[PDB]
């Protein structure tokens, strides 16, 4: 690949595994090359992200240390994209993937992916209302029906993703943003897709906060993983405050498990239901999405 052209996800994935110009492969007709180039300020113009909360606007937002993620718009189709920026180096194939080949109202959709100089540029779905991490530090904690309305959007998400047999490895309040009829789960950079019934880790993958038992103890896991992940963010959500921080992480979280004091006494006993449910110990136990999108505290 010299240019810039439409493609199938399979050229795509073919890109992804493989001098100033630009190649890449676009998946959506929403971003528009002119002769085999997409330039900014000539084909697509960089806008600000809006910090709703904060008043003011941010041209990118960090993403760890390899990565930004900035707001990109057409100039021919006015279609706001987000662009996140990998390096070449740190670029691995999971960060094309999961959003190439699998597509869902609650997952952000991947529209095609630029390889210019060192960096990566992956056009995809723009969280224009931002993070859930960005709403409960600007604002504090969340209020019930906001949790319930973002709950179910997530676990939307997590039933498909499981239903393909992944499990994303990263499901915290930082990777849930959000438009102004739904929420998307982001970071598909640790997900994995399951062979077996159970899957086996080489390494911890994840944030330490939001990590279930079984994956710091690197025995073995399934999606079940993710749900422990969704109740530590639910915890998050509820207090305005991640887990385990105000009362104090590894060695904390494998001994103590799960954080059911971090639960905060405001809380009503359908929604504390379907934490303490979520954030059950033993996996076998624990509940599937579907199973908690069920739940009396959702419908
Ligand atoms: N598609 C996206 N849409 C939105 C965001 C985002 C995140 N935080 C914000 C905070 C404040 C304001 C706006 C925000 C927007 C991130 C992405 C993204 N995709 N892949 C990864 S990793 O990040």
């Amino acid at each position: 690949l010299s240019s810039v052209r439409y493609g199938t996800v399979e050229d795509l994935l073919a890109f992804a595994n493989h001098r100033p110009q630009e190649s890449g492969i676009l998946l959506n007709m929403v971003i528009t090359p002119q002769n085999g180039r997409y330039q900014i300020d000539s084909d697509v113009l960089l806008i600000p992200w809006k910090l709703t909360y904060r008043n003011i606007g941010s041209d990118f937002i960090p993403r760890g240390a390899f990565g930004k993620v900035y707001l990109a718009q057409d100039i021919k189709t006015k279609k706001r994209m987000a662009c996140k920026l990998i390096p070449v180096d740190q670029f691995k194939p999971s960060d094309v993937e999961i959003q190439a080949c699998f597509r869902h109202e609650n997952i952000a959709e991947l529209y095609g992916a630029v390889l210019w100089g060192e960096t990566v540029h992956l056009f995809m779905e723009a969280g224009e209302g931002g993070s859930v991490l960005e709403k409960l530090e600007s604002c504090g904690p969340m209020r019930e029906f906001e949790i319930i309305w973002v709950t179910k959007h997530v676990l939307k998400g997590l039933d498909f993703l499981h239903s393909k047999k992944v499990i994303h490895h990263d499901i915290k309040p930082s990777n849930i943003v959000f438009m102004s009829t739904k929420a998307v789960l982001v970071d598909f950079g640790l997900s994995v897709q399951m062979t077996e019934d159970v899957y086996f880790p080489k390494d911890l993958r994840g944030t330490e906060i939001y990590m279930s038992p079984e994956v710091i103890l690197c025995r073995g896991h399934s999606t079940k993983a993710d749900i422990y992940s969704l109740g530590a963010t639910l915890i998050h959500m509820q207090t305005g405050t991640p887990p385990w921080v105000k009362r104090y992480y590894l060695y904390i979280i494998h001994k103590q498990a799960p954080p059911l004091e971090d639960i905060a006494d405001d809380c009503s006993p359908g929604m504390r239901e379907l934490i303490e449910a979520s954030l059950e110990r033993n996996p076998n136990h624990r509940p599937r999405a579907a199973d908690l999108l069920k739940h009396e505290a959702l419908n």
